[PDB]
């Protein structure tokens, strides 16, 4: 089982039948960066008695995500992922060989021409700008609406619709249906995609589980039926409104490239796992967005003092003549150390999606057999004793120049969110673009608050992006 001569990574005692499952808790994060703690930063766990290999260090990451990229590149075959979507999606299915390749670079060509790319129409602004600024203003309408009425509000739902908005413009233009209530219904509901596939999930790992009824499991496969259904016959209609001649969005920008046939290793790459990457897109670009914007905001409600410097500087920089614009973004060093820490601090993506080994390898020395699944701990990476001040405090100076002018760039390399080599993140760049943009049209009229005497509770809930509580108390006013 392992070649003569090679030894295999470090493996804490386990009990019989169950491995490692029950150590890892709720919390498989903070139980992982625990155990890493003692055995090393390249360590084998089995969860029922799959052998599963955990990464916890930097250093260790790297090595395997970049400098043996190739070899860590795979998606393990879940049975949770076989749930979702067509069992095709680019972010899930096993494929990571040069269809995957190729899909990918179409995924993100194409998503970087209707976002962070300048707009045609436009004179001075990429897509993203355009429908953010527009998104962030009618948001802020809706906040002084529900001020001047219930005189409450929660975040995480009027984020929900912002950023559905502004991704569903991009994937789908005219045809996305903001009054949809099948849409809004899964756009406030994807917790119940990202309970269930998230790291060291039991389901994954003891096949019994599956034929026992399962709630969180029915509302994963439900989810995900409906989420498809929906996303097919946007695209569905999206097509009876379509002209080569007049790409306007991601799905025909999709449509065009299938319609010229796209290949890989000189075979052509069916157009239903061409077009159906918006589902990717989306799901992936919507999620994510807006936790981050809600866990920003919540932080915001709970440091009054950090709300008030991020607004001295937009005064100090923008001035109250003009709203912020990305191009502000440089001359926003504090802004931006908000957000970095808001990515450190929360961790809402404890880990990256699930690898696998596509050969045997060696790291550090330790023989990986192939397909071998992988769980890389960013959470770990991000609240490291040994890499970080006080890990558990939350504090956007931790990231800014030691005359506090612009963003520490080499630190802010330290802190991983998204990923790394083959697989990291294709929104990278426009997440950062729109949460900034957001958070700057937002804050430089609104300030964010709860009432005195109203508790917030800021523990994260577990999944593959972590979610915090629901808090309808937070008020907006303006002011002088
Ligand atoms: C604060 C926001 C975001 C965070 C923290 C984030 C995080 C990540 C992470 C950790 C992965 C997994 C990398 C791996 O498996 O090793 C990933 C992949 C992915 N993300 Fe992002 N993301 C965010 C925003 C976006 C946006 C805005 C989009 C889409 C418009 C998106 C698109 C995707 C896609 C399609 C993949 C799968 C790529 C592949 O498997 O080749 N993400 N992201
Ligand atoms: O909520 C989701 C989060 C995420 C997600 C993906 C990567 C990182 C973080 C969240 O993606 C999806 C979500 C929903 C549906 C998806 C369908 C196909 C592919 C991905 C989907």
């Amino acid at each position: 089982r392992v070649p003569k001569g090679l030894k295999s990574p470090p493996e804490p005692w386990g009990w019989p039948l169950l491995g490692h499952v029950l150590t890892l808790g709720k919390n498989p994060h903070l139980a992982l960066s625990r155990m890493s703690q003692r055995y090393g930063d390249v360590l084998q766990i089995r969860i029922g008695s799959t052998p599963v290999l955990v990464l916890s260090r930097l250093d260790t990451i790297r090595q395997a995500l970049v400098r043996q990229g190739d070899d860590f590149k795979g998606r393990p075959d879940l049975y949770t992922s076989t749930l979702i979507t067509d069992g095709q999606s680019l972010t899930f299915s096993t494929d990571s060989g040069p269809v995957w390749a190729a899909r990918r670079r179409l995924a993100q060509n194409a998503l970087n021409t209707f976002s962070i790319a300048s707009d045609p129409a436009s004179s001075s602004s990429c897509y993203l700008e355009e429908h953010v600024s527009k998104e962030a203003k009618a948001l802020i309408s809706r906040l002084q609406e529900l001020m001047a009425g219930p005189g409450h509000f929660d975040p995480y739902n009027q984020v929900v619709v912002s950023v559905a908005n502004v991704i569903g413009a991009m994937c789908f233009g005219q045809h996305f249906p903001e009054s949809s209530d099948e849409m809004l219904s899964l756009v406030k509901n994807t917790h119940e995609f990202v309970e269930t596939a998230s790291s060291g999930n039991p389901l994954d790992f003891f096949p019994i589980l599956r034929y026992l009824p399962n709630p969180a499991l029915q509302r994963f496969k439900a989810f995900n039926q409906r989420f498809l259904w929906f996303l097919q016959k946007t695209v569905q209609e999206h097509y009876q409104d379509f002209d080569k001649n007049s790409v306007r969005d991601i799905t025909g920008a999709l449509f065009k490239h299938s319609k010229k046939g796209p290949r890989a290793s000189g075979n052509l790459i069916p157009q239903e796992k061409i077009v159906n990457l918006v589902n990717d897109i989306f799901g992936a670009g919507f999620d994510t967005v807006t936790t981050a914007i809600s866990w920003s905001l919540m932080y915001l409600v709970t440091k009054p003092e950090i709300q008030r410097k991020i607004q001295k500087e937009l005064d100090t920089v923008i001035g109250r003549e003009r709203r912020p614009r990305l191009s502000d973004r440089p001359q926003l060093p504090y802004l931006e150390a908000f957000i970095l820490e808001t990515f450190r601090h929360s961790s809402f993506l404890p880990f990256t999606i699930p690898h696998s080994t596509t050969r045997d390898t060696t790291l550090n020395g330790f023989y990986i057999p192939k397909k071998c699944c992988v769980f890389v701990n960013q959470w770990q990476v991000n609240h490291d004793p040994e890499l970080w001040e006080d890990p558990s405090e939350f504090r956007p100076e931790r990231f800014l120049t030691a005359d506090g002018t612009a963003i520490n760039k080499p630190l802010s390399e330290k802190m991983m969110l998204f990923g790394m080599g083959k697989r990291r993140c294709i929104g990278e760049v426009l997440a950062k673009w729109e949460i900034f943009l957001f958070l700057a049209i937002l804050l430089q009229q609104l300030e964010f608050s709860v009432p005195p005497g109203v508790k917030v509770d800021l523990t994260p809930i577990y999944g593959l992006t972590m979610k915090h509580a629901r808090c309808e108390h937070v008020q907006a006013r303006r002011f002088s």
